[PDB]
């Protein structure tokens, strides 16, 4: 049970957001090819779902968060059922009842990762991710990292923590000119072109 407070305690010491940043890795490898809004619909809920409990104890501790952890999992049921995606979490979608749950928490990572996306053209920035509706911010900064997550898993967060520091600074620039349209472009494109060479 212990295993529900560590993670209480731990949203509480780093927060909603970066407490994320975790499940999010936990998430995206443990079911890989499952798109990135999808991982976000729920991620995104459990980690903002520590707001909702923090302030009662061990005893209504666990009881508050049933409330969504039963209901999150009543909506996968039909909401899954619409996007007939993956297989070993899409096979046992649909159980006898009684059975739901132990087959999923029995069921380890996998990591079955078939396809890819090898689309470089695709993928923006444009000016309006900081221009149009600043809170849309949130999810925006953020699949960023995931993307490069998908394209080659396996980070070292070490290293990342000190980008973390120099991606504050891109970012301020980024809409804070004259003619930030074409820095998006030109200065976005540029880093691209660094990373493409190599990492190291
Ligand atoms: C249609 C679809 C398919 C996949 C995905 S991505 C997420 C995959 N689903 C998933 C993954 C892990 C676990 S788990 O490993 O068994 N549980 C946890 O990892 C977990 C982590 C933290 C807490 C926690 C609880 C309280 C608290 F205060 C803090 C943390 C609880 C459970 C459970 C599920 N699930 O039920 O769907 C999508 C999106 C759609």
């Amino acid at each position: 049970q212990n295993l529900i407070k560590q993670n209480c305690e731990l949203f509480e010491q780093l927060g909603e957001y970066k407490f994320q940043n975790a499940l999010l890795v936990r998430y995206t490898k443990k079911v890989p090819q499952v798109s990135t809004p999808t991982l976000v619909e729920v991620s995104r809920n459990l980690g903002k779902v520590g707001s909702k409990c923090c302030k009662h104890p061990e005893a209504k501790r666990m009881p508050c968060a049933e409330d969504y952890l039963s209901v999150v999992l009543n909506q996968l049921c039909v909401l899954h059922e619409k996007t007939p995606v993956s297989d070993r979490v899409t096979k046992c979608c649909t159980e006898s009842l009684v059975n739901r749950r132990p087959c999923f928490s029995a069921l380890e990572v996998d990591e079955t990762y078939v396809p890819k996306e090898f689309n470089a053209e695709t993928f923006t920035f444009h000016a309006d991710i900081c221009t149009l509706s600043e809170k849309e911010r949130q999810i925006k900064k953020q699949t960023a990292l995931v993307e490069l997550v998908k394209h080659k898993p396996k980070a070292t967060k070490e290293q990342l923590k000190a980008v973390m520091d120099d991606f504050a600074a891109f970012v301020e620039k980024c809409c804070k000119a004259d003619d930030k349209e074409t820095c998006f472009a030109e200065e976005g494109k540029k880093l691209v072109a660094a990373s493409q060479a190599a990492l190291g």
